[PDB]
Parts: structure tokens; C-alpha cells; sequence
């Protein structure tokens, strides 16, 4: 099965998901000199004050924090979008070291990690439906640099001895998502992909331009994560990132100056 193994990661990820290659496919560097401003997108509207999280899971990739969308509590619309995005769930993807991590890349630098909240995009009715067409999802994307602690992040990194190995869950109510976003909501956006099998592209990327701060012991408690199942041989949840691939033909487009 795939992951992120020498013999399973993403130079083989092809071989069972030929849009592997496709022409949207992400991650992606951001040149930030070659990314144009485009004076008509919109501030983004995230719109979390009723978010209803409802769970916390490693799935063996990652791990996911869950969220109510069977009804318009937690949204982002507003930017490049056209009609509402809803809220289902967000995750992280982080290095072994301080100096990698992310999946986008920023004039090829590598952050700590990087955060995706996934949404979808209401018209279709639910998420399986949605990664079926070319703007069913709406990924915000956040970079971790380490540095200072986030307070808003401590509730996630206490409950994560609770779901060591692949498959474990624990109840995670009442987790509040803006405590994990920056001042600044200025960003840059593309058309691209899931950034795991099956890899489909159906995603309106919106990466923020300025990072969140982690405390290095926030982030080695991520890295304290398992890829394996319960009475498996350890084998520790890092460097869960998929590389930059082609920008083909593609503009980045700036929301700022
Ligand atoms: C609960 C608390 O942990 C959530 Se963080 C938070 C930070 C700022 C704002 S606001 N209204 O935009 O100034 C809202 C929420
Ligand atoms: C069977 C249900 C529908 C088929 Se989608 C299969 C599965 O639910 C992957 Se969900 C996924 C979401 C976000 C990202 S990312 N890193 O943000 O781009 C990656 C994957
Ligand atoms: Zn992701």
C-alpha cells in the first residue's frame, strides 16, 4: 500500500495512481517573483465561530481532526472561490528535522510543516462527490516555522499520545480552527490536486503567506507519532510530505502587493 517508505513513497505513488503525473498535480513551488497580483480576487471570508469538531484519528498517513459538515457551521468562501466551501477536516504534514517538512515550497524553501484545512465545496452535495470535479475542494494551507509556541495548537499535541499508532481515535470536541491561523489571511492560490493517492484534482489551493510559530517541542511531539498499527515494530510518523512537482501550465496568482 502506498506512504512514505524507500519503497512505497512518492516516486512510486505513479504506478497505482497514473494522475501521478498529471497536469495539476500538487504540491508546487511558489516563485514568489513570478506570481502575479491579481487586483480582482477577494479577501478570503473564513467563517469558524460555529465549528463543531468532533473527533481526532491517525489514519496512518496523518492525522485528522474531524468536523460536523452535514450542515453550514464552519465555512470558507469568498477569495478565488465562487459559492460556499465547508469545513470537514484538517490535518498537518511535517518533517524529521526542522529544515523540511512542507509540501509547498516558497522560493524552494522547506518549512517545519504545514497545515491543510479541507473543505468542500457545498454545490455537490458531499465530499465523495466533490473530489469528482474540478472545484470540489478548497485546501487552506498554512505553514509551521519553529519558534514560539501556539497556544491555539497545545489542545491537538496533548491528545496525540491517545492516537500513537495507525487507526486509533479519540473523542475531540470543542477544538476552535482559528486558533491556528495567522494575522494575515493574504495569500496566493492555483488550481491543483490532492497531495495524496488518489491524488485527484479537484482542489483550489490557498496557501497562506504568513507562517504559524511552533515551539520545537510542539513539533517533536508530532514526530513522537507512529505510521504503524498497535503491536507493529515502530516506525515513527515523519517526513509525510510529497515533494514540488511540475507547475506545467499554471499561474500562481497573489492576492497583495
Ligand atoms: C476560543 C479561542 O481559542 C479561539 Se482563537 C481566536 C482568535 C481570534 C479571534 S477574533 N474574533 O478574530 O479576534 C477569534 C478566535
Ligand atoms: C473514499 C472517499 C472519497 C475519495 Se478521496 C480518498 C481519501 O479520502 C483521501 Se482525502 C484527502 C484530503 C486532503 C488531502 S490534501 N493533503 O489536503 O491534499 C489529501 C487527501
Ligand atoms: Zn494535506
Amino acid at each position: 500500500h502506498w506512504g512514505y517508505g524507500k519503497h512505497n513513497g512518492p516516486e512510486h505513488w505513479h504506478k497505482d495512481f497514473p494522475i501521478a503525473k498529471g497536469e495539476r498535480q500538487s504540491p508546487v513551488d511558489i516563485d514568489t517573483h513570478t506570481a502575479k497580483y491579481d487586483p480582482s480576487l477577494k479577501p478570503l471570508s473564513v467563517s469558524y465561530d460555529q465549528a463543531t469538531s468532533l473527533r481526532i484519528l491517525n489514519n496512518g498517513h496523518a492525522f485528522n481532526v474531524e468536523f460536523d459538515d452535514s450542515q453550514d457551521k464552519a465555512v470558507l468562501k469568498g477569495g478565488p472561490l465562487d459559492g460556499t466551501y465547508r469545513l470537514i477536516q484538517f490535518h498537518f504534514h511535517w518533517g524529521s528535522l526542522d529544515g523540511q517538512g512542507s509540501e509547498h515550497t516558497v522560493d524552494k524553501k522547506k518549512y517545519a510543516a504545514e497545515l491543510h484545512l479541507v473543505h468542500w465545496n457545498t454545490k455537490y452535495g458531499d465530499f465523495g462527490k466533490a473530489v469528482q470535479q474540478p472545484d470540489g475542494l478548497a485546501v487552506l494551507g498554512i505553514f509551521l516555522k519553529v519558534g514560539s509556541a501556539k497556544p491555539g495548537l497545545q489542545k491537538v499535541v496533548d491528545v496525540l499520545d491517545s492516537i500513537k499508532t495507525k487507526g486509533k481515535s479519540a473523542d475531540f470536541t470543542n477544538f476552535d480552527p482559528r486558533g491556528l491561523l495567522p494575522e494575515s489571511l493574504d495569500y496566493w492560490t492555483y488550481p491543483g490536486s490532492l497531495t495524496t493517492p488518489p491524488l485527484l484534482e479537484c482542489v483550489t489551493w490557498i496557501v497562506l503567506k504568513e507562517p504559524i510559530s511552533v515551539s520545537s517541542e510542539q513539533v517533536l511531539k508530532f514526530r513522537k507519532l507512529n505510521f504503524n498499527g498497535e503491536g507493529e515494530p515502530e516506525e515513527l510518523m515523519v517526513d509525510n510530505w510529497r515533494p514540488a512537482q511540475p507547475l506545467k501550465n499554471r499561474q500562481i496568482k497573489a492576492s497583495f502587493k
